[PDB]
């Protein structure tokens, strides 16, 4: 059935055959399905003789020591079946610049003007496939003003970074990446002779150890900012929406209560969380009484933090004021998403705009809604429907 041999080291007892990317209980949800692991006879640490065989950590404990602890878990493997500190640390001081919190708190309004313009677009519908017509077209085009990049673009780039994630046959994932870096290398060049305060311009013009960047360094950089704040975003978006869209009393506080939006932000981020990657065993390394071998991967799965009962109360149930959120959505350690502060300003326009604009929405009756397991997990499809009578036009 697709299971590679138990490696000898790897004792029976602590083998549980988890498959990320076909969890058995999907159709409950994807959170739901990945709370399998768990459930109390499942051990906090199981090896899956899926996808070529690695371990699971299962509980929020684990998964943050280990991602404490890069010295024995290394991202030069992150995927199952790329640098740790201090060349890391360079490249995210720079990335910082680009996303850090003072630039999103001086490009908040440009997000909240590009939701308004999308929402208000499909406010008269009465209809909409969210992730389509929203969830997909607000990140990239805050990609393209962040990057100063043109409108017309924009099919170009959405479609080389849906081959990433979903080939539809037309391009290998190697064609694929070598094709952005095609798009991104003379721009680089060009605002490194001529630089703006784009995005583009600060990374083409950093500084790795004491030297200029190379154009290989910098195409590599300006790629991860896109690729990164790409399908994480679409589908976080999708699963809270998908939620609003089941919940009107979660809608109806948020209406009433505006002030708790980056709270119930804080709440959806910790019950949709949706990645789950992995690291390599740099040595061997006794760990929790289990005896992980050198080269052993090993899936970390941020989703699964703040779902551990451990750490919050009743996880499955959103409340938009709960004391403690506790969840490592964005990561923990070293790799702590560079992203953190730009996608939470994005998750709270999202939420202000569209409960102002359109306040009253449901899931187009008679669909049902499905989700795809993966390291980043998702929302196949999100048609919502609403009165337009309901709206407003602000
Ligand atoms: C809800 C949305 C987002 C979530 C849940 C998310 C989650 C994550 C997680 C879990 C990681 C660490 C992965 C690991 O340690 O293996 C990460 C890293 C990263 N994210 Fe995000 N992210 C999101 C939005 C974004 C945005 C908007 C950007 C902007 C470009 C972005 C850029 C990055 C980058 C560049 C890294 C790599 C950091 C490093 O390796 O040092 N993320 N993200
Ligand atoms: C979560 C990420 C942004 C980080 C870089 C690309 C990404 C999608 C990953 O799977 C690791």
């Amino acid at each position: 059935a697709n299971l590679a041999p138990l490696p000898p080291h790897v004792p029976e007892h602590l083998v549980f055959d988890f498959d990320m990317y076909n969890p058995s209980n999907l159709s409950a949800g994807v959170q739901e399905a990945w709370a399998v692991l768990q459930e109390s006879n499942v051990p906090d640490l199981v090896w899956t003789r899926c996808n070529g065989g690695h371990w699971i950590a299962t509980r929020g404990q684990l998964i943050r020591e280990a991602y404490e602890d890069y010295r024995h878990f290394s991202s030069e493997c992150p995927f199952i079946p790329s640098m740790d500190p201090p060349e890391q640390r360079q490249f995210r001081a720079l990335a910082n610049q680009v996303v850090g919190m003072p630039v999103v708190d001086k490009l908040e309004n440009r997000i909240q003007e590009l939701a308004c313009s999308l929402i208000e677009s499909l406010r008269p519908q009465g209809q909409c496939n969210f992730t389509e017509d929203y969830a997909e077209p607000f990140p990239i085009r805050i990609f393209m003003l962040l990057a100063g990049l043109p409108e017309e673009d924009i099919p170009h780039l959405k479609y080389l970074t849906d081959q990433m994630t979903r080939p539809d046959g037309s391009m290998t994932f190697a064609e694929a990446k070598e094709a952005l870096y095609d798009y991104l290398i003379p721009i680089i060049e060009q605002r490194r002779q001529k630089p703006g305060t784009d995005a583009i311009s600060i990374v083409a013009n950093g500084q790795v150890n004491g030297r200029p960047i190379t154009s290989d360094e910098a195409k590599r950089m300006c790629g991860l900012l896109l690729v990164g704040g790409l399908d994480t975003v679409v589908n976080f978006l999708s699963f809270s929406m998908e939620f609003l869209a089941k919940s009107p009393e979660h809608r109806q506080e948020l209406i009433e209560r505006p002030e708790r939006i980056p709270a119930a932000c804080e709440e959806l981020l910790r019950r949709f969380s949706l990645v789950a990657d992995g690291r390599i065993l740099t040595s061997d390394y006794e760990f929790h009484g289990v005896q992980l071998k050198k080269g052993d991967q090993i899936l970390l799965p941020q989703m699964l933090s703040g779902l551990d009962e451990r750490e919050n109360a009743a996880p499955m149930h959103v409340d938009f004021s709960r004391q403690k959120v506790s969840h490592t959505t964005f990561g923990h350690g070293s790799h702590l998403c560079l992203g953190q502060h730009l996608a939470r300003r994005e998750i709270i326009v999202t939420l202000k705009e569209w409960l102002t604009r359109i306040p009253d929405f449901s899931i187009a009756p008679g669909a049902q809604i499905q989700h795809k397991s993966g390291i980043v997990s998702g929302v196949q499809a999100l048609p919502l429907v609403w009165d337009p009578a309901t709206t407003k036009a602000v």
